[PDB]
């Protein structure tokens, strides 16, 4: 209704399951508020670049934009930052990317990017860190980094059922939680807030097989489900519990040595996949000191928030880390990052993370040759050390290229 | 009743607030499960040595062990893993000091180390984090941290207050939430498991009081409130929000620039604090990029947690890691690491941690001296490569030594 579909391109199909990919798919995308409208330009540049120099001019995609955020306000109407036609076209569509999105205070409302998750129930947040050689680091070993995130997006704490202090609400739950459940362990009942946190079996499960499906997928060495279960058991606990039972039922797990730990045999490689397990703060602690132990990662949905940011942030990726939500019938692409307003326009921030989710994307579609070309791309880039502000004011011996260069800069590469 | 109170010794006495500590005072310590037998008499050691030192001979402390743990149903007999007159006795000796602790599993039984946080309500953990030069470090740069943690203790998802799935309790919770509270955004009322985050205003601004106390009695430049508010509003945001009311209200704070942080200006040495939030999936990311920006922090438990662990891995003291409980009643000084039983007995571990913790202990006394020594003892013996194993797997050129051995090396070099 005020997004105009492309006239040439077809839609991505879904064949149950697998993805029926045209080769001149229309993909819509998002492109972002603050610095959005500066990483995107560069992102639809070097994506038709990598697809027009992988398949020779065969395949092209019709980019088709879509609207949320404050953006959409301007295009819809200052109330609208989720318009519901955003919901069925990504839907119906099948794959999107998008840039970074800003949710308003004052207005009752709740994070755009997290009600996008939870709306189409894109349950997996993955979240891929690895080192890109010449990437400048706070640490002395980035290289020994190489995880898989796999962190829950429909449940835990971030599903934002909460009640404020002092509200007929919050008063009314803590009164049917002290009276009729009889708890005693709520410090101050007065002038509490209330956050619910719930953990499922189907929740935990549909998140755990499709980490451990990868490991196969991709021959990665284990899976380690990281909780906070000695304190919480009936959630986290709950989490790590019935992840090890999957590994066991569904995927034939077997122990090493007396437990607690777990051996799925690849049925493809034949290599052992462990399967295992850390509390989630000395893991904290881990990923630091013994990194190399760590591949992929299963995890619920605030604990996978605090790892990928701390994993990007070792790595010297905080501005080009990528990421996709998926679900079983759409998926999300998106710039990691924030709107940062302050540099919005100005050509400047990296586009780093944005790019690399479209390779993600790219790579989701079977295009693994455009996808394998963008990483060719960034690798080249930045080991040229042509790089964008924040990398240069790290680097000894860098040349200084805007956002837009920076993307011509992976092309050049390619 | 099985403890023995030693026959010379007198009790600090609380003259309100203040602490009133003899020159023999009796000190209950809790000798710890696991590494608690190699770790505690390094302690002792090395404390005793410290005071020796000090006072030349004037002053002497008592020591009184009592039981909690593993130990204790040696001690009482197996059921009783928490014996009612430790907390009698901390709470009447005032300040006491302890090794690891170890919970069972398949007792019903939750974490001893929280129980004694609770049910003494010392709602303060502080976590000084520093470098010690010359510890081996995962990062290039660890001299930049010198952070204070004030982790809140008695609230928050951490207070334990939890139903599993399928029992009927959370099936009533479920019911409850969806019923008559009306929520929709439980993605799988079945098999769901049920945990309460509780914040409460009484709690959160007596910890901040006592973050931003810290910072005036000792000029640390600013206060930090780190929390996931923008996805958790009502206690996290609620948390924040609090936090920077009581900096206004009481203590003068004032706008710098439009907001949101504040200043207030130390009473004693003329210095303006900032009064400054973080989110904690981005703080996670800054204390690892800049450092030096960060001094005191004031969080609540779950973050605090993280943060504590995550800080003192980059800093190279996971095994000499110190803390402290504190409430308006006693104080709890511990070793912040597990019981280890792999190695209990071998003395083989760093006592590092319970050693500093002891120096807090101290501290706390108005023992300055004595505290001071023992940190003189430990830069001197950390200096000289004279280090236990976890230390000397690590350098090039080091001596390694036994617990025992490091305790020596520590008064060696007071």
């Amino acid at each position: 209704s005020k997004v105009v579909v492309p006239a040439q391109g077809k839609k991505i199909t879904l064949q149950n399951g697998k993805l029926n990919v045209p080769e001149n798919p229309i993909i819509p995308y998002i492109e972002g508020d603050g610095i959005g409208v500066d990483v995107t330009p560069a992102m639809l540049k070097v994506v038709d670049a990598a697809v027009e120099k992988a398949y020779k001019g065969e395949r092209k995609i019709s980019w088709m934009e879509i609207y949320t955020g404050e953006k959409s306000t301007q295009v819809y109407g200052q109330d609208v930052w989720l318009p519901a036609e955003t919901l069925d076209l990504i839907r119906e569509y099948r794959v999107a990317i998008k840039g970074p999105l800003t949710t308003p205070v004052g207005g009752g409302i709740r994070d755009l990017n997290v009600a996008l998750r939870q709306e189409l129930d894109l349950y997996i947040c993955l979240r891929p860190v690895r080192y890109y050689q010449g990437t400048p680091s706070p640490v002395k070993h980035p290289e020994l980094t190489d995880m898989v995130i796999f962190r829950e997006n429909s449940e835990d704490i971030y599903a934002g059922i909460e009640w404020k202090a002092d509200s007929a609400d919050a008063e009314k739950v803590i009164k049917f939680l002290r009276e009729e459940m009889g708890v005693k362990k709520i410090r101050f009942p007065e002038h509490c807030g209330i956050g619910i946190k719930p953990c499922s079996e189907e929740g935990t499960k549909r998140l755990v097989r499709a980490a451990i499906e990868y490991a196969i997928a991709n021959d990665r060495d284990s899976v380690t489900l990281v909780h906070k279960g000695n304190i919480m058991k009936f959630t986290e606990g709950a989490f790590k519990d019935w992840g090890y039972q999957l590994a066991r039922e569904e995927f034939g797990g077997e122990l090493i040595d007396g437990g607690p730990w777990l051996k799925v045999k690849n049925p493809n490689t034949g290599k052992e996949i462990v399967i295992k397990d850390v509390i989630a703060d000395a893991f904290l602690q881990q990923i630091l000191l013994r990194p190399a132990e760590y591949d992929v990662i299963a995890c619920m949905n605030l604990n996978g928030d605090y790892i990928s940011d701390a994993l990007a942030a070792q790595v010297g990726g905080i501005g080009i880390a990528p990421g996709a939500n998926i679900g079983d019938e759409c998926a999300l692409f998106e710039a990691t990052h924030g709107t940062a307003p302050k540099y919005a326009g100005q050509d400047k921030v990296n586009p780093g993370s944005i790019i690399l989710s479209a390779e993600m994307m790219l790579r989701h579609m079977g295009w693994t040759e455009a996808a394998d070309l963008i990483v060719k791309g960034m690798e080249g880039a930045i080991n040229a050390k042509t790089v964008t502000y924040d990398f240069e004011r790290l680097m000894d011996g860098a040349k200084l290229l805007k956002c837009s260069e920076f993307g011509d800069a992976i092309i050049e590469n390619m």
